[PDB]
């Protein structure tokens, strides 16, 4: 039954429990509290990738080939956590990652820890595999870039993830490439047809957290780390 | 076959892979160098909390029930990252931690996350269930802090591990409490017949921090985060 009460989407977990979607906004909010309250950025960011790669790598069954599209935002950094953890297990990464002027924290550090993995970095389109890789993963777009959905670099890595043939995951994708696989974090926002099969994975947030953002919430995780959800 | 090289003993994975023991001081020069190359203190926490609550969780098959006795140190903190992490799972966390007056950061910031969750902290041995447990997880030691093995909390909490009759996972334990599993982190110290059932788990390691301090390494993992081993 019903579990987890917020303040729009529900889904329902293998064993018919409910979990409701939140708003972008509430989102970002429960995010800022739990910072506020001791899990850092990097924390999440470590957790995630590690969570996502372990999911990544159950889609995934010679080393197999898993591309990255990564943006230049905190979206785009959670895709280079997982892909430096899929990069140690024996994978081959290939990460795109469009080169940009003024500086991005969370991107900085995460290419750093990249760096001293076998997984490889390009900035172009065109030292991607012609060849269809195995799993294509999918971080291109921050919600709060609403501009950026026009570039040039844009389009084209768009048009590149259309044209590979691999299916695709998308990590935390925004609400509005076509995935078979899309991944919610903590809480899914009312995620459309578009996403595919959704997945809920669990970014550590503390029960006391959602309280405090006037959520009851109840682990809906059970003792897994990734979720399937249903509509 | 032999694909990590070292410049003592030998563990050998499901598929035979062999990986080497390494010594206390390489190992910890190793995280000296991960920490220094991005991976820090912080992210290595989550990451083997993540996992080796992952694993405990495996080793768990009414809410379960898991004693947690932990030290005022680095390895101590460890094992309250893994409570966090199975507390946010509906698992009955009860924390065993004895007070101290010199304040230790690490412990600091993973008992403030601990406290959002719904998981039980105590500083004494007698508030701990007096039925068995489902699981109890030790972290009560650290090799530098030699002379904390005399100490009256510590008799009496191995005094109460090996009373309770629950099975004991011990996290990154000593080379020198029966553990009937133990957990190595990244690499196995020669841990001998004392530890039980041998576990390493996956601390984030990338390749190249290996080489770094001279350590030809190719992951023992497959696809896994924590993997049995043997002698």
């Amino acid at each position: 039954y019903r579990r987890i009460i917020v303040p729009s989407k529900e889904f329902c977990t293998d064993s018919g429990l409910v979990v409701p979607s939140i708003s972008y906004e509430l989102h970002k909010k429960l995010l800022s509290v739990a910072e506020k309250h001791g899990l850092t950025l990097e924390r999440r960011l470590e957790m995630t990738g590690v969570c996502a790669s372990q999911m990544a790598l159950t889609l995934l069954g010679q080393r197999p080939t898993v591309a990255l599209l990564c943006g230049p935002h905190v979206k785009g950094a959670q895709g280079i956590s997982c892909g430096r953890h899929l990069a140690n297990h024996d994978v081959q990464v290939i990460l795109f990652l469009p080169n940009f002027v003024k500086m991005l924290e969370s991107i900085t550090n995460e290419l750093s820890l990249f760096s001293k993995t076998q997984g490889q970095q390009v900035s172009s389109l065109k030292d991607l595999p012609t060849s269809p890789v195995d799993l294509v993963i999918n971080c291109l777009d921050c919600p709060e870039n609403v501009f950026l959905r026009d570039q040039p670099w844009y389009k084209a890595a768009v048009a590149w993830a259309n044209q590979n043939r691999a299916p695709v995951l998308s990590i935390d994708p925004p609400v509005h490439i076509d995935a078979k696989w899309s991944l919610a974090l903590g809480l899914p926002l009312p995620l459309g047809e578009h996403a595919g099969r959704i997945y809920l994975c669990d970014i550590g947030i503390p029960q006391q957290v959602f309280q405090e953002v006037g959520i009851n919430y109840h682990s809906p995780f059970g003792c897994k780390f990734v979720i399937p959800l249903h509509s």
